[PDB]
């Protein structure tokens, strides 16, 4: 009975990437701590408790310093999107985000299964905003 | 309101994907089409139809050829970081998993949480498996 509790978000800065989630996100901070030099920042929306964000900071020492520059920089031109998320009306929360200073990269959008945006993060990760139609 | 439907896990070939998952995870394939020529397939944990992870293929449209290469190398060199699976008992599990082919790069390991071992998909993505165990 295996299930995902955690998705790992790359960030560039910890503190930079709290203040967005909690801050303009309105997500909340699920853990905040420090174990041999790690620090284990994990953020989710206010309604779902089984599935948080992990915010993994990319340096030294889990990432290998020629490999850190390269996902760095890979993050910084947004290609890492992290997922999907879904909302009961995509205009609302897009102006509520846009609102709070989170830059979009696309305008809801009719689609087939709703209406979709796109955001990014602090870093440039990028997430689709879904509704199944409002 | 809010919650994270999708979780993108970039994937080398989708189809050697979608059996790892199947395959070796038992994940259960929540959807699997085409339009354009470009395929949506998801697939997720049998216990938790409210999330899906999608098997992105890294290629041309959606990436450059330049960013594509650049993140495919990544991938394969183990970089990506998914998320972490819950489970009762990570050694039982990380028994059952080794008996069908998944190849586990951090065995069970004792921590301050909880016991952690990691693995990688047919990609180079990796996995923290997670308990409560002491
Ligand atoms: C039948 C079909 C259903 C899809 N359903 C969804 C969906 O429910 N949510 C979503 O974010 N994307 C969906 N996508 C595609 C995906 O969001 C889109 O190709 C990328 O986000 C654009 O870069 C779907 C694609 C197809 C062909």
């Amino acid at each position: 009975s295996a299930r995902l509790s955690h998705v790992t978000v790359p960030v560039l800065d910890q503190d930079s990437a709290k203040e967005f989630y909690t801050e303009k996100l309105g997500f909340e901070v699920r853990n905040d701590m420090t174990m041999g030099g790690l620090r284990w920042l994990t953020v989710g929306p206010k309604d779902q408790p089984d599935v948080e964000m992990v915010l993994r900071r990319v340096g030294a020492p889990e990432y290998d310093e020629e490999t850190a520059e390269q996902l760095r920089d890979l993050v910084a031109k947004g290609v890492i999107g992290v997922g999907v998320l879904h909302v009961d009306d995509t205009r609302a929360t897009y102006e509520r985000y846009r609102a709070a200073g989170v830059i979009f990269i696309q305008e809801p959008v009719k689609r087939p299964y709703g209406t979709e945006a796109v955001f990014r993060d602090d870093s440039g990760n990028w997430f689709s905003l879904t509704d199944a139609r409002g």
